[PDB]
């Protein structure tokens, strides 16, 4: 357990491969906590304590048993 954790967690899916710097270079099946989601096809989140951006089309919403 570390520092963090904090967004919604989403589950990338194949299909973009996100390698450069600003993007956080994932794996496909991961989880990943979304802090915002911009106009730009290109959404912030995190992992680790990194911080990068990625294609939202790419991603799958990831909630728990608590909702509504």
């Amino acid at each position: 357990g570390s520092s963090g954790s904090s967004g919604e967690a989403h589950r990338v899916l194949f299909g973009f491969v996100p390698e450069t710097k600003e993007e956080l270079q994932v794996m496909p099946g991961n989880i990943v906590f979304v802090l915002k989601k911009g106009n730009d096809n290109w959404a912030t989140v995190m992992f680790n304590g990194q911080k990068g951006l990625v294609p939202c089309n790419y991603l799958e919403p990831v909630s728990g048993p608590s909702s509504g």
